[PDB]
């Protein structure tokens, strides 16, 4: 079997939103293995590697008006595999809005995220 | 139809639990490829076409009482895709149970499922009442 137990990635991905939920740039990029991908959305071409993910992260949340939150259990396999559901509220036209994810890890055998997809779209956009 | 779209995701799988919560195996069994793979519980081989699928769905649903309802919204993507979160309410050996879900699903040229990954585990479960 390190490779987080089911319950660990439940306590992982949770951080993972809290730090997003904070900001914390480099702490998000830290959780990430070195060479990781992030598809986000799913549909797009992953990216890949800290570099590029902090740079992502930089561009998404450094200018601040964001906060996330879970909207439900984190489920977690026997394998080191999690999903999660979530809202993050932001500004658009200066008014408030939402989006509604869910995102998909992998963890590996340090506990460091490996992959993640982001399910979401446009239809997961609200007011 | 053809490859859904976003929205018509968020209605199959929408329909899906509906046809969850409702029991009628046959219907939902359907709405699967032919030969779609299940994975439930992702860890577990996977299955492997509509026999086994319904075969699953009997084994899980036949008796009546399992409740499904969606937690929140589908989400949805641009290549044939959605996940969607939810808990199924289910009595377990004289007990009340309930299991939190998140399925992902994909989806074919013909609105049938092609796959169906499902995420859960003991810590998801609860011994309490619907
Ligand atoms: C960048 C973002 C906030 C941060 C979200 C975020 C953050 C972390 C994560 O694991 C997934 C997602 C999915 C959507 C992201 C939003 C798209 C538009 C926006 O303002
Ligand atoms: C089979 C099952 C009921 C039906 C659930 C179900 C139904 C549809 C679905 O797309 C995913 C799942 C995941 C868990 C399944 C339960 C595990 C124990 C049980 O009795
Ligand atoms: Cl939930
Ligand atoms: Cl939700
Ligand atoms: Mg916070
Ligand atoms: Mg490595
Ligand atoms: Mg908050
Ligand atoms: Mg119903
Ligand atoms: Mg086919
Ligand atoms: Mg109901």
């Amino acid at each position: 079997m390190n490779l987080p137990t089911a319950q660990e990635v439940q306590g992982l991905m949770a951080r993972y939103i809290e730090l997003v939920d904070v900001g914390d740039i480099e702490a998000i990029v830290q959780m990430y293995a070195d060479d990781a991908t992030v598809e986000n959305p799913f549909g797009q071409p992953p990216i890949h590697g800290r570099e590029q993910i902090a740079a992502f992260f930089r561009q998404g949340l450094g200018g601040g008006k964001v906060r996330a939150c879970l909207t439900g259990p984190v489920r977690a396999s026997h394998n080191g595999c999690g999903a999660m559901p979530f809202r993050v509220e932001m500004v658009w036209n200066g008014q408030p809005c939402a989006l509604d994810v869910i995102d998909v890890m992998r963890f590996d055998e340090h506990g460091r995220i490996q992959t993640m997809q982001a399910y979401w779209s446009e239809v997961n956009l609200s007011v």
